[PDB]
């Protein structure tokens, strides 16, 4: 289950719709049996992508962990899934943000359960502030070469569910 | 009744940020209609959410035949989304959806029907031009209500940042 934090609220229109759609969709990825969920392995890697991207974009890996789900971006092979696709830069900030959720993720998660909002825990954990950066310079780079992969590879991404 | 959702190839055109846009929105919208049919996982305004996202990524970029090419006119059109965007205090998109679902009364089965046969999104634009004049409406509409939107999510932002 997750709560979004209330800094959210604040984002232009359009970033505000892609934070929701991309959580309430990574939350049925997690959740849901294949009744619920038709989604095939790639397009659960886009699904995660999305999720990524949407949180850290604007509140950065803080925000992320802090929803809960850090466990399905850093312990599974997310950012092993994304190099099969030839995608390098976003890859290697997971790497390196991991061993920061490693050493400070139960902290964070176990406040923002506790109550604690995103500007507060933002200003205890401030050793991520280097890595969202680095995350928006690498995702200025691989959102191009996804999209590529996504033209490049159509059947794949184009169809869900069972007619 | 559809059951599946088929992105036309047109969609591979779009930029970077709108391509995921529209994949994630559709992914939801068939997994919230058709794997959530009992509102046990998204509450109903979170499928009203979903509902729109699906109806805007596929129509601000390639119209009211894409959208129903795609797939789920049905439940975009026959189901109250006008009606439920109307209690968030959201008129103009609704006043759209009441016009273009005339047509898609008209026209909507021949359309689904080309493009499962492999009818591509140009050729049925050609055919069913009538639509335009809604994509129109619908652009301008959503320039206003899309901020409205994000306004009522604000206010009640329990009901959308809650997912359990």
């Amino acid at each position: 289950a997750l709560t979004l934090p209330e800094d959210i609220r604040q984002q232009e229109p359009s970033a505000l719709l892609y934070t929701l759609v991309s959580a309430y969709l990574e939350h049925t990825a997690q959740t849901g049996d294949e009744s619920l969920s038709c989604l095939s392995d790639d397009q659960h890697t886009l699904t995660a992508f999305c999720y990524l991207d949407s949180q850290v974009e604007e509140g950065g890996f803080v925000q992320l962990i802090a929803s809960g789900y850090g466990e399905y971006i850093f312990r599974n092979p997310l950012a092993d899934s994304l190099r099969r696709w030839k995608i390098k830069a976003v890859p290697k900030v997971l790497d390196k943000a991991k061993a920061l959720y490693e050493q400070h993720g139960k902290t964070i998660e176990t406040l923002a359960d506790g109550g604690a909002d995103i500007p507060s825990l933002r200003k205890q954990f401030p050793e991520f502030e280097e890595w969202d950066g680095a995350y928006y310079e690498a995702a200025e780079q691989d959102l191009p070469l996804l999209a590529e992969h996504i033209q490049s590879n159509w059947e794949t991404f184009a169809h869900i569910g069972q007619a």
